[PDB]
């Protein structure tokens, strides 16, 4: 099943997650991504922050070559790291990415987070007392050449990771924009359901992408292990024994029936080969309601080390 992005394109509405935790080895994406591919995950996410660019591609070309798939048959993303939002620093990272991937061009090409860093090799720079060194980038200015990527034809469509809504309307209202970003890729589930955000986007022709769509890798310290963990919620597990299913996919469901492309991380052959089967079962309305009373507040990856810079995404409403 596919969405009809404000570029024309189309993109698959289940998508297989590629972060994992620093502590699991590379080598991991590897065989976890050939698995996605065979279950049927046609729509894979990864950028250069995840370090795992040459296995994800290793594996897509695999499944290309043994012929189980054509490229055209898989849609796959790329995102832009916070230290090459300089706009000539642009192209020469989506370059990098895809001379590791072995692939001419991506599907998809976001601008990861709004906050810029330091350029240089290091994903997170600090100065010798660990301090953060964050750059002063105009985000119009990075998204224009995002642009130029795309008239390159080395990314087929661009957009979003989170911004708010603030940050989509500064790119909207920019004079003489060229392609509105396809989507916003943000934090979604049933805790944090992201209403007001879902709604703007719409509004905007812009697809919310939603991912920790599972609750999240719960990787430290990156998300607070006394946050609940949205995979035990009681009422998710009521609705999974109901339908003969797990709690992950009610939560994949819920994001499919409210209008959200969906991401699933998984590592683990049986969670691989269970997550593509959200499309075999649907919830009621009553059912959709019952999900939309469980949000709370709460926000898995909060990235406030990022916090400080003015483009700090979460201080907003939304
Ligand atoms: N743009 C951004 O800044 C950003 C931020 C976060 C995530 N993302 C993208 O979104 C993807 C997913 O988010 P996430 O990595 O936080 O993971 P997630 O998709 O929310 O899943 C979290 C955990 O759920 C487990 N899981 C998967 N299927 C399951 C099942 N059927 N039953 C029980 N548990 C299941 C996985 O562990 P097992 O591997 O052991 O199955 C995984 O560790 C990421 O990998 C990344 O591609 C993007
Ligand atoms: O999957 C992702 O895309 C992701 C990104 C960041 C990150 C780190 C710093 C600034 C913005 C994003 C951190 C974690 Cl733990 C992630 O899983
Ligand atoms: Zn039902």
């Amino acid at each position: 099943q596919c969405v009809k992005l404000n570029d024309g394109h189309f993109m698959p509405v289940l998508g297989f997650g590629t972060y994992a935790p620093a502590e699991v080895p590379k080598s991991k994406a590897l065989e976890a991504t050939k698995l996605a591919i065979e279950a049927g995950f046609r729509h894979i996410d990864s950028a250069h922050l995840y370090n795992n660019e040459e296995q994800v591609g290793l594996a897509i070309r695999s499944k290309i070559a043994d012929g189980s798939v054509k490229r055209e048959d898989i849609f796959y993303t790329s995102k832009l790291w916070c230290n090459s939002h300089r706009p000539e620093l642009v192209r020469p990272a989506l370059e990098r990415s895809l001379k590791n991937l072995q692939l001419d061009y991506v599907d998809l090409y976001l601008i990861h987070f709004p906050v810029s860093v330091k350029p240089g090799e290091e994903v997170i720079p600090k100065d010798e007392n660990g301090k953060i060194l964050f750059d002063t980038v105009d985000l119009c200015a990075t998204w224009e050449a995002v642009e130029k990527c795309k008239d390159a034809g080395l990314a087929k469509s661009i957009g979003v990771s989170n911004f708010n809504r603030r940050q989509l309307e500064m790119i909207l209202n920019k004079p003489g924009l060229k392609y509105k970003p396809v989507c916003n890729q943000v934090e979604c589930h049933p805790y944090f359901n992201q209403r007001k955000l879902l709604d703007f986007c719409k509004s905007k022709d812009i697809v919310l992408v939603a991912y920790s769509a599972l609750g999240s890798h719960r990787e430290e310290p990156w998300v607070d292990p006394n946050s609940p963990v949205l995979l035990e919620d009681p009422v998710l597990c009521a609705l999974a024994k109901k339908h003969k299913r797990t709690p992950a996919l009610i939560a994949l469901r819920y994001q499919l029936q409210r209008g959200v492309v969906v991401l699933a991380k998984s590592y683990n052959e049986q969670r691989i080969r269970q997550n593509v089967q959200v499309f075999e079962f649907q919830l009621t309305s009553e059912e959709m309601k019952a999900i939309d009373g469980l949000n709370r507040n709460v926000r898995y990856l909060t990235l406030d080390i990022f916090a400080g810079p003015p483009n700090y995404p979460f201080s907003d409403e939304y």
